[PDB]
């Protein structure tokens, strides 16, 4: 049973009714005569059409495009030695969760595979209240003060005269903002890396970004960072793949997640923290209140608290995924805020914005937002009020309700409490802390920590986007900021856009590196289960279908998702060449019985000219494992200009030997030697 | 019940947020003990955001009202006249919720304004919710729903200064009545005692429109709904209503609440008039015209079942403020008619709930939910509380095996339009000439009132029209009233210093009809719940003894007794300072309190002359009054008076007084025109 | 002409139109025959009734019952010696105002003459932005922390099972809260005095209640209290009179104000402050941050800043 089974409505049987249970029809209007006008007294028509007319709600102001699933969090230990948080207070303690992943800039119909920051928002339905960690797949944020959020978001969203371009920072306004607001450099470098185009929601991490506090029942506190570390491994698309995939399958990430859960491959993350003392706020060479900075893992290692597993898809997307209303204000005893001016302002935004989405104040009553423990408070009325409150004296202090509900605090009722060592001192100021002023060292730290091909991909992303900026003042200003992180980056980017990079400014240049931020560097994937193999076959040769069937059995044994492609559907063929694309596969195999489909003269009314070969070629050029199974590889590899001796290029007669080799190629995931370097 | 499932108990436990996190809510989080409040105080903001958003728009009409739960019980299997499931078996019980209301006043306006009153009943039937959205007056002001904003704008406050509240006593309203002669019939009802009912329990309910009863063979008859009070018909007098407006704006809602808590839940016989389709234009008017009644002489009432209200709400806002009635809530066995007022209502009540609820899922509110399964392809919308398992919500489908199934006359107990219904003719914005007699039935109503009732109606018109500033509107009002009755126009004209126009006898007649008079409806069938004020004193132990003896003799018979004295103690319920004659249906002075009634009497504990003014007001307003055990001389009240009691004995005082409570009003105390 | 003349719509001439300017009728529904059913294609009907169906907005959560007027504020001096405020920077400088007066507990159709605290909310449409002083006719408030406001208001508003009683603190819940929350005593005594039943909005004062700051252009600050002193005089009803007036004329205060303006007797207040140093926050025997306390005038006299005069009634109450 779903955790929301009490709210489910079954329509597998029965006669149509109105919303008030009156049996009706809904297929023909009531008319004055068989060719007559429709009657106002047709309530069947008007209740159905009113409902339809009002189906839509405002999309989220940011993160409008996303997808969610149910699962379970399991604690690895009793963490009462660092936090009073009930959901962390025992080894094996289980708490239901709901997670939504998202992009940031695009509207709710935009492509999953846009280049962007991604959301990773987790609700823990704890036995002491709902606790939300509203995170991103990038551990740092663009800006240092919440009051700037509309500036950032206006600049990266479409230009407001014509609403162009969708789901993209590749326009003047965005790069104007980045180059005028240098705090943006750290997140910008992350977004221009493969972290901007993750392979799936399952192949990315989650970060709380802000420093938070863990608070013990004795009132002592520690400073923490949340890290959700993918047990699937880290992987990226390449940009020229992501662009085609945005058109061929705008739903790629939500389909990948849905399919993984349905196949019993529900994705997993270790929920981890960095834990440091209050005295270390300004010990690591930056301010822990500054959300543009990471704590390098060399300074503070990750502690694994527990397992997050997503294993149940929603029943109704709108009701569960569209309506889930996360808040960092959803906090529990044992956790506290910090004076990070970005986190501080968020606490206001997420309570207010639900009024816009829900249209009224009772949004916590929606099934997906309800807690799994009793609610005792004097909140009342409001549009859409579902509860029927018995307590006729909803004020404190009272005698006529015997003093209930009772106040909860540090000493009674397991109340939330502010960390009691927290203080404030000084002038009431609209001033930025000078401790926040180094906007360039950590972007350089990140860039330094990427592999050479990874550095090239980041340069190439900047070359792509900045070449689309029309303004020559903005392009020059961008090169001024990039040059403060890396003169080499500025020179390489400047080469694509026909400007000269400004002279080196070495104030913030350094050669330090940090582990765990590189994708290319994180080694082969720990599992290839769920990865997608396209087998290109033909109906023109019964032996090509036999090769494909033998390949399927052997690949499916290992938990790969196999698609057999041919000219037309039949038993054992999943997909036509017409609907197939290399963006649909993590590796491509041609059965040598189909080699004739790869000829330059090959033509069919059943698929676009050159489609079989284009699938193989795109897969090779995008770095995927590719091969020909059966022993006759020359005709295909030569048509594709693919060298038989290439890394991640497989040619074997033996199906078993083909699959053993090819499976190592899928774990490698990308063959980076196929990309040119400056 | 959807209601039982959503009840929230806060009789124990620690305070939590709406997401179950234990919190406090009495002190703001601050930067130091004398410091500014922090934005990160989520406890503060969630509490104050909820408070800031508590209010919803009041209803566009009938904003002021009160509701209760109960049961409807069928007297029979009515299959012979309707397919309606709630009427298909002797003793069949259906839960109900009723809301009673005024019309013009906003949410906080007085119950005892002079107005039309709502009487809206939801039957939570086993074939869907069925609402009869009625009033206490059987005819409506206008003949086409498109005119409703014109009527309501005219009766509601003038829109430059929003004056006056809950009152038709202003130029705009009487401008409308005089220019729109269809208004005359309801205007005469509202100017009668029906404008100021004694309680919701002492008025009837009417569907107003002709509806149809439709059998499972497809045949139809025309019907009128009448809910006939078992408590009897009773009114206030106008002065009393005005004082009550100030002393207790909650009088009708308190009366209803208290009757239910005391086990005196009000009852009505749910009745219909039934006539054949061929009789639509047989009674001298059009049954599509909502300004006309069928005289009971032409079509008697058939009793279908018992409506009883016997449980108060748990949360007023969630149940009473949020109940969203609709004539569109119809069930198989009932159909509409081509009454142009009913026709347009059907649109209004679906649309307006979007304004009140702020989103389209208002039928999901517990008070709006049915008591049977919902099966349909309505989806999404703000505030969606369901999780629909059918992922193919379209018809026709194969992917959900063709469910839900279409319901119609043949199968699934579908609603169906009466299959004898037709339309013929041009597409017109034309009024039927059959609707054009605006004056005969107002005169029938006026003729059917007793002489003192006719005087009260003339005096209500004298009161309101005298407050009309425009001499031209007042003349136009007399022109219209004169077409109903020259005598009424002459008597009204005398109060405002104008001459009545010459008699215009076109619509004059001397016909009468039973069952519309209050004064004529005879003694109340029960005195239970009626209020007796016993005026006593703490001075004399004999006065308190006398009051306690009367108390036991009257409470025996189900009377709500208030003993009044200078100060509270054991046996005294109320001080003279808080007491008023509008609080009582009868007033008894114990002779031991004689000293309080002298003109010389004064106290810092109550206003000068309060005890005598309660007795004198009760007398002037027609109520049974008496002394048990000087007082009558002070009050200038004659001992021989009808409804004036003077007994040394408590037993014989009471036996006599209780006959007076049943009589209810002594109308010989009101002056008549010569 | 009104300060809002640019937004006015004249209907003293012309033919009925839809909201998009199409001439129409609005007195008979379109029907399939003269005794027929109403047609869905009747857009004249639906646009008109849709508008009607959606006329209402939520009443204010408190102070739902009230009435307003336009007028003018005129500064008596250049107050740059104590504040940078532009509306106070020159003798004779005029700023348009709008004021709304109100009760607190009653819903928008409740009687003006209920016993209650009253609102006095003033907008100054200044040449450096709108400045509102949202005050009451009593200088002290029931509670010392905004987080308690729903507690106070739930207790004073009708009991939530039956919504009784209207516009009145005369019920168990209110006196339960007063007796358990002793901060309430000062405002309670004011509300139980004639200040709870003023003769008119014109015969009551306005108070900011809180200590605010006046800030000079040089950055220095002083602590102030706002006091709007009635030029009409202070006057009350007696309680028995108020109870009868509630029934005989629920609109008494709004009519009194409307009529005073139409007769050329637009009400006036001297807009005054008490001015004390920051060092005097705890000097008077109580804390100036505590909204349950007044500064006795014997400790800090009133300085007259300017004249507030209300002299124009609204054109559309709702708008
Ligand atoms: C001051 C405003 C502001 C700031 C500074 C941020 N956000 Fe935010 N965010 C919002 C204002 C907001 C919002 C407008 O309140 C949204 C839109 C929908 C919602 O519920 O909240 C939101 C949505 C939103 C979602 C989507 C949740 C879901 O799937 O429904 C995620 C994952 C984040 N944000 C994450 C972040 C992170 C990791 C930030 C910086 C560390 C951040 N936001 C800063
Ligand atoms: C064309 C519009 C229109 C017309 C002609 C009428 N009404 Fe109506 N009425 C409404 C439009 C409306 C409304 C605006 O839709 C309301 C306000 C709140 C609601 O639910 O519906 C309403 C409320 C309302 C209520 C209050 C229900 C409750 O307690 O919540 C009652 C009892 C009635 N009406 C009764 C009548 C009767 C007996 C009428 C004539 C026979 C009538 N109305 C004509
Ligand atoms: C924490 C909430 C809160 C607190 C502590 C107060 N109020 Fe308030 N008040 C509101 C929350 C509110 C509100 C809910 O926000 C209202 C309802 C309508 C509106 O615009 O604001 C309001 C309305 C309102 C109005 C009506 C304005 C109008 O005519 O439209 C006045 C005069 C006051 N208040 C005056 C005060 C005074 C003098 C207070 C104490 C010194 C006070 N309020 C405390
Ligand atoms: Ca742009
Ligand atoms: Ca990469
Ligand atoms: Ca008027
Ligand atoms: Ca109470
Ligand atoms: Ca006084």
């Amino acid at each position: 049973q779903s955790p929301l089974a009490a709210y489910e409505v079954d329509d597998s049987t029965g006669y149509l009714t109105s919303d008030v249970g009156g049996p009706i029809q809904d297929q023909t209007s009531l008319k004055a005569g068989i060719r007559g006008p429709t009657l106002l007294e047709d309530f069947m028509f008007r209740q159905k059409i009113q409902h339809f007319d009002h189906e839509r709600v405002p999309e989220r102001a940011v993160h409008a495009r996303g997808a969610g699933a149910h699962g379970t969090f399991t604690s690895y230990a009793d963490w009462s030695n660092i936090t009073a948080a009930s959901f962390l207070n025992a080894t094996g303690k289980q708490t239901p969760v709901f997670v939504r992943f998202s992009t940031v800039a695009g509207s709710r119909g935009s492509a999953d595979t846009a280049r962007d920051v991604h959301g990773f928002a987790t609700r823990f339905y704890t036995d002491e209240g709902n606790f939300d960690i509203v995170g991103n797949n990038i551990p740092v944020f663009f800006i240092q003060d919440a009051i700037q959020f509309p500036d950032l978001i206006h600049s990266v969203k479409p230009r407001p005269d014509n609403e162009i371009p969708q789901a993209a920072a590749a326009h003047d306004s965005a790069w104007d903002f980045f180059s005028q607001q240098p705090s943006t450099m750290h997140t910008l470098f992350w977004a221009m890396s493969g972290h901007g185009i993750p392979r799936s929601y399952r192949h990315m991490d989650g970060f709380g970004v802000h420093t938070f506090r863990f608070v013990k029942d004795d009132g002592s506190s520690k400073l923490i960072k949340w890290h959700f570390k993918s047990r699937q491994g880290k992987a990226s698309l390449v940009w020229e793949e992501a662009q085609v995939l945005s058109g061929k399958n705008a739903d790629f990430h939500r389909q990948d997640l849905w399919d993984a859960i349905e196949s019993g491959n529900g994705p997993e993350w270790d929920v981890c923290v960095q834990i440091v003392d209050e005295s270390q706020a300004q010990a690591f060479g930056f301010d822990l209140l500054d959300p543009t900075k990471i704590i390098p893992e060399e300074y503070a290692p990750l502690t694994k608290l527990g397992l997050l597993k997503l294993d149940r898809n929603p029943t109704n997307y709108f009701a569960e995924t569209e309506q889930v209303m996360f808040q960092p204000g959803h906090i529990v005893r044992g956790i506290d805020f910090t004076e990070d001016p970005l986190l501080q302002g968020r606490l206001f935004s997420y309570l207010d914005t639900q009024l816009n989405r829900n249209g009224g104040p009772n949004f916590e009553q929606l099934p997906i937002n309800m807690p799994r423990v009793p609610i005792h408070n004097n909140n009342r009325d409001g549009a859409g009020q579902m509860f029927i409150h018995r307590n006729k004296y909803p004020y404190t202090p009272n005698t006529l309700n015997s003093g209930y509900p009772r106040q909860a605090n540090q000493n009674a009722g397991r109340g939330f409490f502010t960390a009691p060592g927290r203080t404030a001192s000084g002038a009431l100021v609209r001033e930025v802390s000078p401790t926040f002023n180094d906007h360039w060292s950590q972007p350089r730290l990140f860039f330094n920590s990427l592999t050479p091909v990874e550095q090239q991909f980041l340069v190439n992303a900047m070359r792509f986007e900045i070449s689309l900026v029309k303004s020559e003042e903005v392009k020059k200003n961008v090169l001024t900021q990039l040059n403060r992180v890396s003169h080499d980056v500025a020179v390489r980017v400047a080469a694509a856009i026909g400007l000269g990079a400004p002279d080196a400014d070495d104030t913030y240049y350094h050669n330090n590196k940090t582990a765990g931020v590189s994708i290319v560097g994180s080694g082969p994937l720990p599992t290839i289960k769920t990865l997608r193999v396209g087998i290109l076959a033909t109906t023109s040769e019964s032996s090509a279908l036999d090769q494909a069937a033998q390949l399927r059995t052997r690949l499916e044994k290992d938990g790969l998702v196999v698609t057999v492609v041919a000219e037309t559907l039949r038993e054992g063929v999943d997909q036509t060449y017409s609907t197939a694309d290399a963006t649909g596969f993590d590796g491509v195999v041609v059965v040598d019985g189909a080699a004739a489909l790869f000829a330059s003269t090959a033509s069919s009314p059943l698929f676009p000219t050159g489609r079989p070969l284009q699938i193989f070629v795109d897969a090779y050029r995008w770095g995927k494992p590719v091969g020909v199974c059966g022993g006759k590889s020359s005709e295909v590899l030569d048509a594709a200009d693919v060298p038989e001796d290439g890394d991640g290029v497989y040619s074997e007669e033996s199906v078993d030997m083909f699959v053993e080799e090819f499976e190592k190629g899928l774990a490698t995931f990308r063959f980076t030697d196929r990309f040119a370097l400056d």
